[PDB]
């Protein structure tokens, strides 16, 4: 199941993020943000990203812009960006 500090769709910085766990049912497509295929892009290869939150799991890590809740590595927000790295 999601971890109780999952990052939910309803979250304020969510709505600003549009973030959504349902990456495939995200702005994605939409935005079509340059640097890989949509359909590649979650936070999984995000720029702003964290495998450095406490209480990581596996398909549920941190966000840089959600340092404490946890987003799924398969889900995506606007502010994706390719990995740096
Ligand atoms: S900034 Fe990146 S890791 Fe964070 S929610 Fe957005 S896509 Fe995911």
């Amino acid at each position: 199941s999601a971890p109780a500090n999952a990052v939910a769709a309803d979250d304020a910085t969510a709505i600003a993020l549009k973030y959504n766990q349902d990456a495939t049912k995200s702005e994605r497509v939409a935005a079509a943000r340059p640097g890989l295929p949509p359909e590649e892009q979650h936070c999984a290869n995000c720029q702003f990203m964290q495998a450095d939150a406490a209480g990581a799991t596996d398909e549920w890590k941190g966000c840089q812009l959600f340092p404490g809740k946890l987003i799924n590595v398969n889900g995506w927000c606007a502010s994706w960006t390719l990995k740096a790295g």
